[PDB]
Parts: structure tokens; sequence; C-alpha cells
């Protein structure tokens, strides 16, 4: 994976990977998606990126980011929950993560 | 756009421009896309790629890769349509073109 690897790959690697599924996991509902350990995913973005100070506060402003430019959305009334946006216009920011 | 730009990635960025919608366009039902001048979109392929003896009998190839793995669908009894698949593990396959 490249120094340039955008959060969302490496949350869809983890993802991608059942045995992940004691910290993340897709919930079954479509593109969503579950922070069961959010900093146990912040932990593993942290060795990936070399950033050993990594925390889900940090990770968590990306994951805003997203949600903010329509890539995302953040599921209301629950806490950790988010989903991937299935659309033309996501899915060019997807396409090109550089 | 790298040496081993996706295909797919080239028609999302072809898609993604209205302006090019006389040739390739998003059809308005959810993620499918139709080629409306289907040797066009491969002779626009082959300039992206530096093969200019591309055609639409080489690119649909690709499009049948994509098919047959769940990452596109062919839309059944219509001619040059397609859609992306919205799926967490085809996300996965989109995750890393590379």
């Amino acid at each position: 994976m490249r120094g340039a690897l955008q959060l969302w790959q490496f949350l869809v690697a983890l993802l991608d990977d059942p045995t992940n599924a004691h910290f993340i996991a897709w919930t079954g509902r479509g593109m969503e998606f579950k922070l069961i350990e959010p900093e146990e995913v912040a932990r593993l973005w942290g060795i990936q990126k070399n950033r050993p100070a990594m925390n889900y506060d940090k990770l968590s402003r990306s994951l805003r980011y997203y949600y903010e430019k329509g890539i995302m959305q953040k599921v209301a009334g629950e806490r950790y929950v988010y989903k991937f946006v299935c659309e033309p216009e996501a899915l060019f920011s997807l396409a090109f993560p550089d």
C-alpha cells in the first residue's frame, strides 16, 4: 500500500477481511460499517502510516471530511456507524484516491 | 493518470464530466451508464493508453471481465448499458485498482 493510501481504502481493506470483525465490520445493511473498537482501528492506521501517536480523535476528522463531502454518510442516532455512498459523483472521488 | 489506470477508472472520469454525454453518460438510474458511442469511448481509451489499434471489441472484453467478477453488471435486454455494483466486496476491488 502506497504512502498516500487513503484512510477510506485502509478501512475497506480491514472491512473486507471478516477476521477483523472484532474491531471493524460491515453491518449487513448495504454499505454500512461499524467501528467496534475505534481506538484499535486508529492504532492499526497509525501502524500503516508510521504515525505512532495516531488515535481515534485524529482518524475521525477524516471520517468527517469524507461525510461532509458526501463520500460517506454518518448514520444518525448511532455511535461509530458510517456508510459509503452509492452514487455517480462519489464514485469519481473513490476512483481517483490520488 | 498512471500507466496502470484501470478501464473502470477511465470510464468514471469520462462519466463524471457531463460534457461527454454525447458518447458516454450516467443514465440516471442508480449507477447505470450507457456507451452512446462505443467506438468513440474505445478511441479515447486508446489515446489514454497509447494503443492506437484500440476498438470496442477489445474494450468490451474488459467490461465482461468486470461483470463476470461482479464489479459491474451488464443490463439485460439492453445494448451498451452497464452498472457499477454497490456492494461491500465490489468496493474492495475498486479500492485497490492496483
